[PDB]
């Protein structure tokens, strides 16, 4: 008797209880979020079914914060995607929706593209993706305003200015770019080449325990909202838009 606990919510996770409902599986969904996937939320589950015999409890890109049972096993990534994984284990055979959800996840838009996305597959694989990373339409409307009245180019550098509360609706619509900077009245992310020198200038501003940053191709570099006051965030954008002289 398998037993899925559920962590944070994507296209993919959204996939695997769509393909675990089909194969009438259980599963426990505590409508997580990246922010609390914990292995913790699920204890009431974890005192009833762990190390019972019968149930095999498959853990769903869950952070092992208490000490797992003996009949848990982790389904994560470092290599197949949780999807992919999942799909193994339940032996179904991917349709092609769901080959281009495990690429997207792997590897964004590039990951598509090498399996042979049409254009009209990533917009609606993105699209599914900000709808199911809980992106509302509003932000989806103010990223098109924010394009079409707010970005204004300077050297190789994007600069949108927008009210919006997600920026994916912004990133997935300038891709490709090399750099962009995306600013609210409460809070900034610069994305793409060169973060380590937007890290010096934030850093001349704020203290590093309200920057977040990832490395890599797909970059970024941001400070936690309402962290800045907004006339620091302007001069930080005016300082950015001096790197490119
Ligand atoms: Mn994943």
């Amino acid at each position: 008797k398998h037993l899925f606990l559920l962590g944070g919510h994507d296209l993919e996770m959204q996939t695997i209880v769509q393909i675990l409902t089909d194969r009438n599986v259980i599963f426990k969904d505590r409508y997580l979020q990246w922010d609390n996937a914990l292995l913790s939320q699920y204890e009431e589950e974890i005192q009833q079914y762990g190390n019972k015999e019968p149930f095999i409890i498959y853990g769903v890109e869950l952070k092992e914060d208490i000490t797992p049972p003996t009949n848990y096993i982790r389904i994560d990534h470092h290599y197949p995607s949780a999807l992919e994984q999942v799909a193994s284990i339940l032996d179904h055979p991917l349709n092609r929706y769901q080959t281009l959800v495990a690429a997207n996840d792997k590897a964004y838009i590039p990951g598509m593209l090498e399996i042979g996305a049409s254009h009209e597959e990533i917009n609606l694989i993105r699209q599914e993706d900000r709808k199911a990373q809980g992106v509302i339409e509003d932000d989806e409307k103010l990223a098109q305003e924010a394009i079409t009245n707010g970005t204004e180019k300077i050297g190789s550098l994007y600069v949108v200015f927008t009210t919006a509360n997600k920026f994916s609706p912004i990133c997935d619509r300038l891709y490709p770019y090399e750099k962009l900077l995306i600013y609210t009245p409460n809070e900034l992310i610069y994305y793409g080449k060169g973060i380590n020198s937007i890290q010096k200038i934030l850093k001349r501003y704020t203290p590093i325990s309200n920057i977040f940053w990832g490395g890599g191709i797909n970059g970024f570099i941001g400070t936690v909202r309402n962290r800045l006051t907004t006339n620091e965030i302007l001069n930080i954008v005016e300082q950015i838009k001096l790197l490119e002289l």
